[PDB]
């Protein structure tokens, strides 16, 4: 038995770690420039701004910050994905809850994430985590973040979790709270909902992919919005044949 | 039937296209800086330089260039992966040969690759492809590259293929030929062998991942060496449980 190909890729391969180091190298270069020349706009969309016409929360004079998704963006949930590969019960919500409470010693940093977070703090940039881990598991999540070498997160100040408001897995509310306190100059994530809820809750697989190429959205990638790979679970693992293989690009062997 | 999760991710998801646009945004910013301030070293390793002590071919006064892997770096082989998902015969070498000869109309650019290649040429940077597609299929490959919106490749000048020397799938020989003519200021790929053959032909799954974090190699990612995702086939899809899930990071649900 080999693990699922996506987990071989993400957790086993040098290809995936090189991909992750690349994201954080670009992020650190971007943050350094914005520390020297403060932008007018932050990288967090204004409330009511749609994907057909993106607009952003002003940077103002607010203290500089970077916002990170947690799972598979700064921290690899190796123990849980081991359980999923061994048992085939990755979709078990009670197992994931147990993992939030007890997985502390089975996480690793995403390659380059521990180094990136130290550099941001040396630069005077506040590191803020916005994750859909549950509020009631804030203390074990704090411990897992620290165990992954990512420093000290504080619930309600530099850590925001699902349940901190009544929006569920929608992260726009927490993003608005963060953007009201900080000038967020970089934001990292492995899922499109780590940048805007507008990618989810409706849009199809093909619509979401097209939305990443809307010009005002496309300009963000590697330039304020920084992406980490996740072919293992979540919103990238959707679609039938007609949405994955467009019908003008099909072919049959002899 | 849904396609394999890796293909959903790579070909269907907005996550994957955002990841690819990020790589090319970082590449274009890197190339622009090196066009204004020519480096002393190119991004191609010197012959005999090992992964334990990387050294590079000098840039000199040679004309500026960028080197790209083709398959799943600048061009998506949608038709072939459709065939693999439909038939389960992705590993068929005769089917892949037929695809090299007849897949011309079933390719798409990797998101951002057509735009990136146009920008590099407007900057006066020569675009060179180094691919393990076969020399005998150079003409259909030229047509597929052009069909993907990537411009005109020329065999032996800006296109180098497997069989152009007696090294097989090893690309170091072609890299040395390119580096002798150009100052290569950026190199893109989806496989570690698109940067050095020293990652392959021996090193285990865990050894190759560690090698990407050797400091002189780690400095390259997003900073001369640019990586595109491929959780669908190739050297990232290897390893048993003990190499994917390190034994200090294991966990079992209640
Ligand atoms: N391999 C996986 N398959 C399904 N869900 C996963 C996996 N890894 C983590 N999860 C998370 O576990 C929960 C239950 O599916 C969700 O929060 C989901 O994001
Ligand atoms: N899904 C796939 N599975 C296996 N090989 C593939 C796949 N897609 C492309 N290839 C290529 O097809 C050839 C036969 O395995 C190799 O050159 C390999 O790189
Ligand atoms: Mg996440
Ligand atoms: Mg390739």
């Amino acid at each position: 038995e080999t693990p699922p190909a996506g987990m071989q890729y993400l957790y086993g391969s040098g290809e995936a770690s090189a991909l992750s180091l690349q994201a954080y190298q670009a992020l650190l270069a971007h943050v350094a420039a914005k520390v020297k020349v403060r932008p007018a706009d932050s990288v967090i969309l204004a409330e009511g701004a749609g994907l057909d016409d993106p607009r952003f929360v002003p940077c103002g004079a607010k203290p500089l910050a970077a916002v990170f998704d947690v799972d598979e963006t700064v921290m690899l949930n190796i123990g849980y994905e081991y359980h999923a590969a061994r048992t085939g019960r990755g979709f078990d919500t009670a197992a994931w809850d147990a993992w939030e409470r007890t997985g502390e010693a089975a996480v690793a940093p995403v390659p380059g994430a521990d180094r990136m977070v130290r550099a941001l703090r040396q630069m005077g940039v506040t590191v803020v985590f916005n994750t859909n881990r549950a509020a009631g598991n804030a203390e074990p999540t704090v411990r897992a973040i620290k165990a992954a070498g990512l420093g000290d997160a504080v619930h309600g100040q530099t850590l925001f979790l699902s349940g901190d408001d009544a929006m569920g897995s929608r992260k726009d509310g927490r993003r608005a709270t963060i953007a009201a306190r900080y000038c967020v100059i970089a934001m990292g994530g492995d899922q499109l909902g780590d940048f805007s809820d507008l990618f989810n809750g409706g849009p199809s697989v093909t619509a979401r992919r097209a939305a990443t190429m809307q010009p005002a959205i496309a300009q963000m990638w590697g330039n304020g919005w920084f992406v980490l790979p996740n072919p293992v679970y979540g919103s990238g693992l959707k679609g039938g044949f007609d949405e994955v293989f467009p019908l003008d690009k099909r072919w049959a062997a002899p």
